[PDB]
């Protein structure tokens, strides 16, 4: 019996599926301490959390040493070719930085969820890494990938459709605003949320002048707007449908 | 896309509405919010309400239009057309 | 005044046109250069579904 049950703990799947059934409990548990409160001291989920990651950061020591080369800093280096265990390595650091600023009394205990909130990102995004086993799945990812790429050169030049209208839009009207910060907030604010979906009906040729009066050149917004919006819309769009149905024929 | 959505809604009402004690209302929120804003409707006056001018701004407050960009682009446009290009190849073969 | 709004108009479209031109430099790289073809045939064939 103890050969039975020792032969059955050391097989790679029965490790590969109590490590799923591990995580999918820290992503269970770091829900309920990024929704439920937190206070001076740790609650025992959060302190579960906690001993997850530190442990984890054990074991990634543990890698690193327990590797194929033989000098210290090869061994890292090769370690660290590995995209995802330079990522896993940033939020390892990104957590122990949020929890050293929890730890500390306020304002730094909102900034520690804050990069709390913004691990789960992350460790969301690794259980989406670890998909790669199922058949099915794993061609999803390779075009999650590929299609990020197509997407970076879109966002490129989407980006420079998009700010150019802002930057006329908010030029032509609001003809008023002094230096601040705040011009670059709404250029890139109201053409993103355009394309996606709403229009902002209220905001588009409002009654002037019958009410302020009218800006000079108020009548041009909705012409670059129509012409913005057309453009932007359908020819980088459907550009895109065309670009990930020919990504989806190599993979 | 429940992955990616969940873990949007996750960090949105965590960073927003920091305040909410146990009530399953929670996970209302988190599937409440990104999955109508999938699909048209991306809640306009919801999105960085002004604060501090009203409420005082939440720690991080800025950090939600960021994400909310970066979740719906992703999502939106890389899954959507994905599926475009799935039912495409699965049109060929039927 | 009031000509110095018309010039300020004038200037908004100008910008329009030269982050056209930062489109149309983009042409020395060979993942965006592509895209602009696209954007080319995609305006013609868009032209005539804009007729439609
Ligand atoms: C071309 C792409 C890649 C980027 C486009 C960025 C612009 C939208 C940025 C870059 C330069 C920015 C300006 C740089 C300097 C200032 C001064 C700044 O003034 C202050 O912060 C007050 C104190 C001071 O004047 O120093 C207000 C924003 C503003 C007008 C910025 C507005 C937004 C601008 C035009
Ligand atoms: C080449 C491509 C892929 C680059 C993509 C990234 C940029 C489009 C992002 C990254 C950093 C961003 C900037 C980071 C910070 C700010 C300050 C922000 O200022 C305010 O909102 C005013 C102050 C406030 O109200 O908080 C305005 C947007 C801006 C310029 C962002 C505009 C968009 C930027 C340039
Ligand atoms: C591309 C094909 C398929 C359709 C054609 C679309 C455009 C040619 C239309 C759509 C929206 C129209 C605009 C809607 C509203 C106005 C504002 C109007 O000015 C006013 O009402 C007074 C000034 C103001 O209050 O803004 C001048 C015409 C204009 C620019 C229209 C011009 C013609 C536009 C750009
Ligand atoms: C990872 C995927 C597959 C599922 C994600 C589910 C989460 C959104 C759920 C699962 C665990 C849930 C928590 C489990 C326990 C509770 C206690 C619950 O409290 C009560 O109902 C009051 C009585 C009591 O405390 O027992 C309130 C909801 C809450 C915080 C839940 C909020 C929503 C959570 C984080
Ligand atoms: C692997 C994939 C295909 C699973 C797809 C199904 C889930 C995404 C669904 C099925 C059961 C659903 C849950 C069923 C019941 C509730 C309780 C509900 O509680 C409330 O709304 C609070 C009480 C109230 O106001 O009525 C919150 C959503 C939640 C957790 C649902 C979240 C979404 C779940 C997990
Ligand atoms: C991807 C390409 C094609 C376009 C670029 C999109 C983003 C880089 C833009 C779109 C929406 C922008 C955001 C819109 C509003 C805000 C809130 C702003 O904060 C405030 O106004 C103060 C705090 C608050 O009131 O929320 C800081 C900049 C930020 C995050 C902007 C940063 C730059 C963002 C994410
Ligand atoms: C905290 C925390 C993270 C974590 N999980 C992992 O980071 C990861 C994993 C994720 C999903 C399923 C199975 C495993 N994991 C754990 C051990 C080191 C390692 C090496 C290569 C690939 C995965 C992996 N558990 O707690």
């Amino acid at each position: 019996l103890g050969r039975k049950i020792y032969e059955f703990y050391n097989a790679p799947i029965v490790k590969f599926w109590f490590y799923t059934l591990a995580y999918i409990g820290y992503l269970m548990l770091f829900n309920y301490i990024v929704l439920v409160k937190m206070e001076r001291w740790p609650s025992t989920q959060e302190w579960i959390v906690i001993s997850y990651i530190f442990t984890l950061g054990i074991e990634k020591m543990r890698e690193i040493l327990m590797s194929e080369p033989g000098k210290l800093l090869q061994k890292v280096k090769v370690w660290l070719q590995e995209y995802w265990n330079v990522t896993d390595l940033i939020a390892i650091l990104l957590f122990s930085v949020g929890m050293i600023l929890r730890l500390q009394d306020q304002p730094f205990r909102s900034d520690g969820r804050v990069i709390y909130c913004v691990n789960i990102i992350y460790w969301y995004i690794r259980l989406l890494d670890i998909f790669g086993v199922n058949k099915y799945l794993g061609p999803y990812v390779m075009m999650i990938g590929k299609m990020m790429i197509d997407m970076m050169y879109f966002v490129i030049i989407m980006l420079v459709v998009l700010m150019s209208f802002g930057v006329a839009r908010q030029a032509i009207l609001f003809p008023n605003e002094e230096p601040s910060w705040k011009l670059a907030k709404n250029i890139f604010y109201m053409p993103y949320w355009m394309i996606y979906g709403e229009v902002f009906a209220d905001q588009i040729d409002p009654p002037c002048g019958q009410l302020p009066p009218c800006k000079t050149g108020a009548w041009i917004v909705p012409a670059i707007m129509a012409c913005y919006l057309l453009v932007a819309n359908i020819l980088l769009v459907n550009l895109l449908i065309a670009v990930f149905n020919n990504t989806f024929f190599e993979v």
